[PDB]
């Protein structure tokens, strides 16, 4: 027996296991599908970034009805440290109203102010050098960045010169410098904080900051390369799990917990454990012959991600060096790698293909002449039109509440809906942070080795195309501003200056948008049960005792930001919630 068993050793699972094992009377077993990383350069060194080393194999979407019925490979981590081990290290909090909105959906104790102590606890910020801060326009508010917590973050110690042209261009088209994008608003441009340990300029992933750091503890146990295949119950009490080798060896083992089972298996993993365990929609469980322990139609509903668009460019006068110099100039690449190996300086401190600065914008900043028109269309349309026909009414009610919160965010000048980035080379990136579309993740069988059916339903809500087209147009403004025109950019096929109407631009976007940046969330949502929720405000699964969801399956909806910083902080908070209930 262990005190706690955690299914998934990703960001949430390892953060929780670390904090729970601070009490030597508490024992934890973390069961993780993937192996330990080997500290290979493709993980530790930003410039060597090789995320495909630990992608979960054999996951494909359904044909995407909103994206010309395209099928895409599904990307999620399978490795100790989860997404933190293979992500692009972008470390950003959401905006105040994200957390305040989660609270307003019926979740006492959720707000920006309740999260801020956990953001601070989570991390240690290391300031950049003064000369890079001054030259780069790096700013921060030290009063709201942690100085003593486990997650290291800082910045690269270098910037490609064309990042300057893009900064000035973004300013020219109404994206001003943001003092600190961690202070609960991020309207304009800023340096991307990176989850790097500045001692060695290497990745600070959860395997290091929430396992290696505390791995002398005998009460903190890890079992890599095993899958949690089922939750075990005595009546409605979660008492243990079954696990199998990830490789599918014909062996099953049962292990038991004296206090709780925690699911931390991610947006695409947690709902599958619940559904195989008979916690999920009666209709699906009945079809597969799985006994219903708790009839929760929200399990596998409400899937969200943050779609991405790569816009290709050619330049008549780009500045050298730039990120594509690493790929197209072997001499430059070898000299920057030798520079990093010697004094830990230069381009290898930046995640490969990224630049150092980024822009975020509200709907009114993206669409200053038309945002009210997009809000009017969204307010006019029935919430239920966004969901499959015959969606459970409780799930529709939760989606209606989310939608009302997001339409308030659309009117809010201080909440982001999209991002613009330029890596300094042949492509730009435009992310959609706040889709109104909702997808599904459902098991197809009782075989725990079978991939679930993953249907992002990207672009099924027509409002999303209007928001995304506005983001595309703002990106075009940056590239046509004086500071960027000096580099001689032009959109490459299948984009181009001759695509001038919304219709022309979005027909190409429909063919190129990726449903996912591997930010899958919200498939075991924290909302009232009568709003299609799966977990309470204490993250307890409805209808059963001793069972919580820790991973970002529990989020109601996506942030103005990428998920990692909040995945850590929310696990920091859940550790304290659990310790208080037991008296640990
Ligand atoms: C390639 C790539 C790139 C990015 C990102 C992800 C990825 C994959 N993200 C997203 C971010 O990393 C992600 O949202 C968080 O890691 C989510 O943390 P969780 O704890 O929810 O799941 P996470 O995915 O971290 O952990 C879930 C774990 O559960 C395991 N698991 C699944 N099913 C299991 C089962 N049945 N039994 C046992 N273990 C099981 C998995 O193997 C995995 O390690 C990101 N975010 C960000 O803010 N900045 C960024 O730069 C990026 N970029
Ligand atoms: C990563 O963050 C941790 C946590 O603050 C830092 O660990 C500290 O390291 C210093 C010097 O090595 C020690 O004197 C402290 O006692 C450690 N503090 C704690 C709270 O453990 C580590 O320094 C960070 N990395 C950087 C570059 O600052
Ligand atoms: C996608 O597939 C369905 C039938 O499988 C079809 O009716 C629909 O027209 C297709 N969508 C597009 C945009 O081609
Ligand atoms: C920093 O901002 C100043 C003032 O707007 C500008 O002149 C400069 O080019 C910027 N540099 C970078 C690297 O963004
Ligand atoms: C290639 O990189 C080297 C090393 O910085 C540089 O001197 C050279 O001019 C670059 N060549 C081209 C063609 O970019
Ligand atoms: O290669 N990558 O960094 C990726 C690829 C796909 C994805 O959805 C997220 C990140
Ligand atoms: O700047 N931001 O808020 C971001 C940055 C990256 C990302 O994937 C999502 C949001
Ligand atoms: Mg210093
Ligand atoms: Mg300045
Ligand atoms: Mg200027
Ligand atoms: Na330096």
């Amino acid at each position: 027996n262990y005190t706690f068993i955690i299914a998934g050793g990703g960001i949430s699972g390892l953060t929780l296991a670390d904090r729970l094992t601070e009490d030597p009377r508490v024992t934890v077993l973390v069961i993780e599908a993937g192996p330990l990383d080997r500290g290979e350069d493709g993980i530790l060194v930003p410039g060597a970034f090789s995320p495909w080393l630990y992608f979960w194999p054999g996951l494909v979407s359904t044909p995407q009805a909103g994206l010309n019925n395209r099928t895409v490979d599904v990307i999620t981590a399978q490795v100790v440290g989860g997404g933190s081990t293979i992500n692009a290290m972008v470390y950003l909090r959401g905006d105040k109203d994200d957390y305040d909105s989660w609270g307003a959906l019926g979740n006492p104790g959720w707000s920006w102010n309740s999260m801020l102590p956990y953001f601070i606890k989570s991390e240690t910020f290391t300031p950049p050098s003064p000369e890079l801060a001054a030259a780069g326009n790096i700013t921060w508010d030290g009063s709201i960045r942690g100085r003593s917590g486990p997650v290291n973050y800082s910045y690269p110690n270098y910037f490609f010169p064309g990042s300057e042209n893009w900064w000035n261009a973004a300013n020219e088209v109404g994206l001003p410098p943001v003092k600190d994008p961690m202070a609960g608003s991020k309207q304009g441009v800023f340096w991307i904080p990176s989850a790097i340990d500045a001692r060695t300029m290497t990745r600070s992933h959860a395997r290091r900051n929430h396992y290696d750091r505390v791995s002398s503890r005998p009460n903190y146990h890890i079992l890599p390369s095993h899958l949690v295949s089922k939750i075990l119950f005595r009546g409605k009490q979660a008492i243990g799990v079954s696990y199998i080798p990830t490789s599918g060896g014909n062996t099953t083992t049962n292990v038991y917990a004296s206090k709780e089972i925690t699911l931390a298996a991610g947006g695409l993993g947690t709902p599958k454990i619940l559904q195989l365990s008979g916690i999920g929609p009666r209709k699906l469980l009945n079809e597969l012959g799985i006994p219903v322990i708790s009839d929760l139609p929200g399990v596998g509903q409400n899937l969200q991600d943050q779609p991405t668009l790569t816009i290709p460019y050619t330049f008549t006068n780009n500045v050298f060096p730039n990120t594509d110099s690493l790929t197209t100039n072997a001499t430059y690449n070898a000299e920057q790698r030798a520079l990093y190996d010697s004094s830990k300086q230069g381009a290898y401190t930046i995640v490969n293909s990224l630049s150092t600065n980024i822009g975020v914008m509200s709907l009114q900043r993206a669409a200053p002449k038309s945002y009210r028109q997009i809000i009017a269309a969204a307010r006019a349309r029935s919430a239920s039109l966004s969901l499959p026909p015959g969606t459970d009414p409780a799930v529709i009610r939760g989606y209606q509440a989310q939608r009302n919160a997001i339409l308030k965010q659309f009117e809010n000048p201080n909440v982001g809906v999209g991002t613009v980035h330029w890596g300094t080379g042949s492509s730009a990136l435009v992310y959609h942070l706040k889709p109104l579309s909702r997808g599904t993740v459902n098991i197809r069988s009782t075989n725990p080795l079978d991939a679930p059916e993953i249907d992002y339903r990207t672009g099924t809500d027509p409002i999303d195309a209007q928001v995304y087209t506005s983001l595309f147009r703002k990106n075009r403004e940056i590239f046509n501003a004086p500071s960027m025109r000096v580099l001689g950019p032009s959109e490459a096929a299948p984009f181009g200056a001759n695509l001038t109407t919304d219709e022309e631009i979005y027909a190409v976007m429909r063919e190129l948008i990726n449903p996912s940046n591997a930010h899958q969330c919200c498939t075991a949502a924290m909302m009232p049960k009568d709003m299609g929720g799966v977990v309470s405000s204490e993250q307890k699964v409805y209808g059963v005792q001793g069972l919580r969801v820790a991973d970002i399956s529990f989020w109601p909806f996506q942030l103005s930001g990428s998920p990692m910083a909040t995945a850590y902080a929310g696990a920091e908070r859940l550790a304290d919630v659990i310790k208080k209930e037991h008296r640990l």
